[PDB]
């Protein structure tokens, strides 16, 4: 009913597609890029947007936004452009450091065959996200929520890991398809 979207290619003209590639080229330059697309969902932003704020008002000096990867499988790419990363797909998801969404700092940890499951075609799907990690603490297997921390990561001083626990608290702006 609500939550539409719009998938908008980049040109590879087009510098937000330089940007995108350079990050995700940081430790998948092996791979090939075939298309990045923005996913434009008004609803899911703006409630985004919402959490930012109380987020940005709460923290004091915590830059809290970060953009992170997620590899996920053709199948799940519909379901994260329409609902973000939500409580139903956050079951999908391995429990290390508890039962919440997972965002690598490197491309090269979501680009791994289990979490962007080539398709059919040999496609992989990895998002560049933007998630509101905020506050954050080491995190363990029986949270259902962060100890409250914003987020939970495998390392403090040293974050490859974050876990999201919360509704529009990731915006997934892109998609990458690639190969091998
Ligand atoms: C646990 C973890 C650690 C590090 C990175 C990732 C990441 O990048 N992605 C994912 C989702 S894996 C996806 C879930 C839905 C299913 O149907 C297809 C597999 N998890 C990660």
């Amino acid at each position: 009913k609500q939550q539409n979207f719009c998938v908008v290619e980049l040109l590879p003209s087009d510098p937000e597609y330089n940007t995108v590639a350079s990050k995700f080229n940081q430790t998948c330059s092996h791979f090939r890029i075939e298309k990045i697309e923005r996913i434009q969902n008004p609803d899911l932003w703006n409630s985004y947007q919402a959490k930012k704020k109380t987020m940005d008002a709460k923290n004091g000096q915590t830059m809290n936004e970060k953009q992170l990867f997620h590899g996920t499988d053709a199948g799940s790419v519909p379901h994260v452009n329409r609902n973000g990363f939500n409580r139903s797909y956050a079951g999908k998801n391995a429990v290390a450091y508890g039962k919440g969404t997972y965002f690598a700092v490197n491309a090269n940890y979501s680009a791994n065959d289990t979490y962007s499951r080539p398709d059919a075609n040999g496609r992989k799907h990895v998002y560049y996200v933007r998630v509101l990690t905020g506050i954050y603490t080491h995190g363990n297997h029986s949270l259902i929520v962060p100890p409250l921390y914003d987020t939970v990561t495998d390392n403090v001083h040293h974050p490859s890991l974050f876990v999201a626990f919360y509704d529009y608290q990731a915006y997934p702006e892109y998609l990458i398809t690639f190969r091998k």
